[PDB]
């Protein structure tokens, strides 16, 4: 089945992974250096054995593809995937007054979880309808939108890294320099989250576009399914714009890990039986992906087992 | 045998690789996305089935480790691996007078090869003994020494990327952010050679340092053996400085390819039988690798079959 390599990865870290301390003081079981392939000709790698909301994937990737870094666009699609990072600079700012919000994400795991959900609703509506607030606390800064489409240069300017590589694929498809990078040595030592999706690379041979992601670290239970779909989607999108058929998505990992408190959740999922893979439908009559909207992308026959509970990693 | 994964890679591209046009107008047989592992506890991955001069590896890696970008240091060790790039800016410069040196590297493949070797001897001695010349034509600029140790920042400064990551490994060994990057989006669109060794990543779990290289494109016959040894050496060196034992070197590839005119050479080599792996000896009494000299690194029991002829890729 198309998602088997995901299920083998979970199972490999289960059986032969070693205990590794981590930055968050959860325990992990970890392996270093791993590689999965997904043949995109065969269908779309949205796990069927655990629900992954494709609406969430596509709205975030479109956020990225527009060069957007403000939570507002996500919110207008009720995509709450980055909310907690924006909240960070609201709570801790010289403009915040309210109840205690230190360790917010950490201590929300049982009575605090009630007032927290309260301030987060006040923060979301405010970002939605208060432009100056949005500008100050809604904008994430150095997230994948700027890195891909507005990369800051030593000379004061800004480089459209992904735009330029697409023209390269169009014009020199056989080039082995088709790299988009999210890793800025000037920025990583002090940034909130150095990008886990460090670098990707396009490849064209005989009508097919492929992509390989180098992911420096991977939460197997929560992150990976979402990460497979984002970058498999991007492969399709870029193929679509270049008039190419779709090849493989290759997921390469640095530290691929299972958090200690996701062990039961993973055992639950491994006893589930993969269902026929959904198929991706892209707008046949629109090709300029930076101008893509939600309706331009549709998934057919997605048939997941339910979502599985977590504690957040 | 320790080098089997190299021999399987050659054999995989032989049997299931597809013909791909390239930048140099040679033909290639190519595959996209590949991953080899070398257990460094088992011995040193210097191919025995084809001679790889370790002297050349170590002098180049020391060049890098010092932040050096001038051909002069290489030359003092009779390391001619980068000469042709420096020559480039001499021949084509507003200071060159002599016989025709256009396409120099390309047309040197039968009577031209005599006068070319002549100007290259005049260029090498000149760089060796003429400091101002050395400064103008000996210095390569944006090669791995600056990228690793003097990375230029938007604010006019220069970042010691590799120095800083070593302190990180020392101080936060379990960090999943131990990345050194050679890929600068500001520089790649106009540079002579965008680095093939795009990015590497360190990993520590239970006393062992590992490293993974993301190599964007790989000449299997000429480049790869040299590339395995460079980065396996760096793994040992960094382990040595951090007081760690050695784990795995993981070589990950974008476009791993066999040039069309290296097919016989590769078939010759596959009929050779791997010999017991050499063992690496590092100075037990010196640990600061940026202060390492040639004598600080020794290889024991290296026992290669002869070198194999080529046309240069
Ligand atoms: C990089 C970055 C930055 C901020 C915030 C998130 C991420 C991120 O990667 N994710 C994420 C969430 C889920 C998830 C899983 C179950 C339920 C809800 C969300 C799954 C995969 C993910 O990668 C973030 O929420
Ligand atoms: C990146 C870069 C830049 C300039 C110049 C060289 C390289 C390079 O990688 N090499 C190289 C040479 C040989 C080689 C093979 C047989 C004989 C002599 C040399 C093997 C592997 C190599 O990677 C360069 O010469
Ligand atoms: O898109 C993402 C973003 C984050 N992570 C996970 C990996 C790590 O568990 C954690 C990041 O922590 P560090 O690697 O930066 O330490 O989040 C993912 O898996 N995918
Ligand atoms: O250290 C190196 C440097 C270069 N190459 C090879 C790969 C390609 O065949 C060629 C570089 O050409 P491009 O990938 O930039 O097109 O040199 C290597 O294998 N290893």
């Amino acid at each position: 089945m198309l998602e088997q390599p995901y299920l083998d990865l979970a199972k490999k870290v289960l059986d032969e992974g070693h205990f590794k301390p981590d930055r968050t003081h959860t325990g992990t079981y970890s392996i270093f250096g791993h590689q999965m392939r997904f043949d995109l000709s065969k269908g779309f790698p949205l796990l069927t054995t655990k629900k992954v909301p494709f609406g969430l994937i596509k709205s975030e990737l479109l956020w990225f593809l527009h060069g957007d870094t403000n939570i507002r666009f996500l919110l207008q699609h009720r995509n709450h995937i980055w909310d907690e990072w924006a909240f960070e600079k609201w709570v801790k700012s010289d403009e915040y007054h309210g109840p205690d919000m230190t360790d917010f994400g950490h201590r929300s795991q049982p009575e605090f979880a009630a007032v927290y959900h309260e301030e987060m609703a006040k923060f979301d509506d405010r970002v939605l309808h208060d432009d100056a607030f949005a500008a100050k606390y809604g904008d994430l800064g150095l997230v994948y939108g700027s890195q891909w489409r507005a990369w800051h240069t030593s000379k004061g300017d800004t480089i459209d890294q992904l735009g330029d590589v697409i023209e390269q694929i169009k014009t020199h498809p056989y080039s082995r320099r088709l790299i988009v990078s999210a890793w800025n040595p000037e920025d990583v030592p002090t940034m909130a989250l150095p990008p886990c999706h460090t670098l990707y690379q396009f490849y064209v041979n005989d009508g097919k576009l492929s992509l390989q992601l180098y992911q420096r670290s991977a939460d197997i239970f929560l992150g990976v399914p979402f990460n497979i779909a984002s970058y498999a989607l991007l492969t399709h999108l870029v193929a679509h714009e270049c008039g190419l058929e779709v090849g493989e998505f290759i997921h390469t990992f640095g530290d691929a890990h299972l958090y200690v408190n996701h062990l039961d959740q993973i055992k639950e999922q491994l006893s589930r039986t993969p269902r026929p893979a959904p198929t991706l439908q892209l707008n046949p009559d629109k090709h300029d992906i930076f101008d893509f909207d939600m309706k331009d992308i549709k998934l057919l026959n997605y048939d997941p087992y339910p979502a599985i509970k977590a504690p957040v990693a």
